[PDB]
């Protein structure tokens, strides 16, 4: 049998099945590549790898998960999450494969949902960003554009921003935004343009103007955007776990859920950004929960 | 200096790695005393799974130092001081003094081992303290679990047998309850309450174990169960409050009580937790601090 599925081998699910590898339970490990961060050249802030390429994380970690006999992998798109009669959950993948277990792990991450500006996501990874502790110190001292359409989001992210940069254009991209954050700003020699964005540019990915509706033109070298993230697949919805009274779908700080038997790590656990460093972490503590919750019930 | 941070282990390692990112101004401390150096291997951390404790601390600290705003200090620190300014004044053994606005602590825990002589020849080497760091190579095999106290003895051996069934229960001279016992008789988990005389074995290597009354039974290894202490009183000199959690931490991110105090590391729950735990623990340190000095500065 299939002791935990573990959907997601990126920092969460991969420091999950190596600590469950180790305690020697029966592990289905499943990715299928659409991890949010392949889109960027680097990564920075977790220890012993800052610097590292994204996808040479994945296959380092995935292969001292393997040295584990137990520990099983699977490159599927998995589509579906099922509790059977059985108490069992079943996994079904693309390609029709169904997989059995008793404890399901979901460690799937987030996607990145973009303001609708054309052209975005070719930025997204090499001159725009999203998390400044992550990519600023390779964008220090630049002039920066910061893209922001909601307001509490604004003020924050700046003052942040601010660290790596002090020359800062804040862009709300058509929405509007209070005289009390207009003049904070202003203050500290810092504009915003409330009108819409209607185009960027510079070849590849590499801003280098942003062309507003006006018809006005200001010349940035790159900066960072506010995004909303989703989940891509929606598991948790078809497991049936509840949201809590915090906001999130976790029920302690190891990964627990209103559902019995199913668990989260990493970024689908606070449905919000946080690192490779933090995730992994998460991934660590929910294989403490899931071992102890097995030994509990086999001993 | 924006933060002293003192302790160069995961915590502290990735504490200043963000606030060199974050250009802030860092003096890094560490006097080599780290408990994990005793063990040969370290393992649970992903992409560095299998790795030497000194390999591990020695990338770090090279990965810390592309950063021009963080500098490393190899100095013992003895004393932690507020100010009349409300900086924070540290000193060395060397007597050298440091200035620096806000200090996070993250200087680990140490162990205290019960009375059985030559015990910490042992530990590293034989025998362990957590299962899942160090299960994965015992597993199968002849194993001791030593436990003083009982209300840690249940847990430490249902998590044990995990790895091994083959266990014996050493109270070290201490009783156990009935309800307990009974537990474990169930499971054929023998418990032997006698005073530990000897540990014998060449080299840390567990071979056997000789109690009081002259019975010695063959094991390879094990578990001691260690009461963990701050070696440094740090956190008393900076008079930051006990939560009722258990923690002198109000948040998420290490902050205290006191204004400019911030935890990661070992040092954050005041029990054991793991390499890629406290590791993340430092960077949710860095994010609040640089968080706390955004907040001051604009
Ligand atoms: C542009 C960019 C740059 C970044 N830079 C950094 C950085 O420098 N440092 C840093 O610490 N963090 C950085 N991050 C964030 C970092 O990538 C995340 O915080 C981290 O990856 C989250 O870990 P996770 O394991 O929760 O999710 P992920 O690593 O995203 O893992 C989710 C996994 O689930 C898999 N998956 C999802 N759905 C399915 C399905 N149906 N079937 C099978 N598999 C599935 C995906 O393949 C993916 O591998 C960056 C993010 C972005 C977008
Ligand atoms: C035998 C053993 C085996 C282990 N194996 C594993 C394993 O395989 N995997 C795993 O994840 N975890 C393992 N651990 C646990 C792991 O080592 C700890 O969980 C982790 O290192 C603690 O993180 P930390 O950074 O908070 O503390 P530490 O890494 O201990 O950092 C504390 C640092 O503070 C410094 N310090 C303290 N006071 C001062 C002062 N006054 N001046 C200067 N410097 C000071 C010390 O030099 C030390 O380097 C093991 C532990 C032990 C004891
Ligand atoms: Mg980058």
């Amino acid at each position: 049998y299939i002791d935990c599925a573990v959907i997601g081998a990126g920092p969460a699910g991969l420091n999950a099945s190596l600590v469950l590898g180790r305690a020697r339970k029966q592990i289905a490990l499943f990715d299928n590549n659409t991890n949010r961060n392949r889109v960027t050249q680097n990564s920075h802030g977790f220890i012993t790898r800052d610097g590292i390429k994204p996808e040479e994380f994945k296959e380092i970690g995935l292969n001292e998960v393997m040295k584990y006999p137990s520990v099983h992998y699977y490159e599927k798109t998995v589509v579906m999450i099922t509790k059977q009669s059985t108490g069992l959950f079943e996994i079904v993948t693309k390609d029709h494969t169904k997989y059995l277990a008793e404890r399901v792990l979901l460690a799937t991450g987030m996607q990145e949902e973009f303001p609708s500006i054309p052209n975005v996501r070719e930025y997204y990874g090499k001159s725009l960003f999203s998390c400044p502790y992550c990519d600023g110190w390779e964008l220090k001292d630049q002039p920066l554009i910061i893209i922001s359409e909601n307001e509490d989001h604004t003020l924050h992210m700046t003052k942040l921003v601010y660290n790596w940069s002090t020359d800062l254009v804040i862009a709300t991209n058509g929405n509007e935004l209070s005289q009390t954050i207009m003049d904070e700003l202003s203050n500290k020699n810092i504009p915003v343009i409330t009108e819409s964005i209607r185009t960027l540019q510079g070849e590849g990915g590499y801003l280098k103007k942003v062309e507003f509706h006006s018809g006005l033109r200001i010349e940035r070298a790159g900066g960072f955007i506010v995004p909303t993230f989703f989940r891509p697949n929606q598991f948790i919805e078809q497991l049936g776990c509840e949201l809590q009274s915090n906001g999130t779908f976790v029920i302690d700080d190891f990964g627990r859920t209103s559902e019995k038997n199913i668990y989260l790590a990493g970024e689908t656990t606070t449905q919000g950004p946080s690192s490779l460093i933090i995730a992994a972490s998460q991934g660590n503590k929910a294989a403490i929960a899931i071992n102890s919750d097995i030994t509990d019930e086999r001993f």
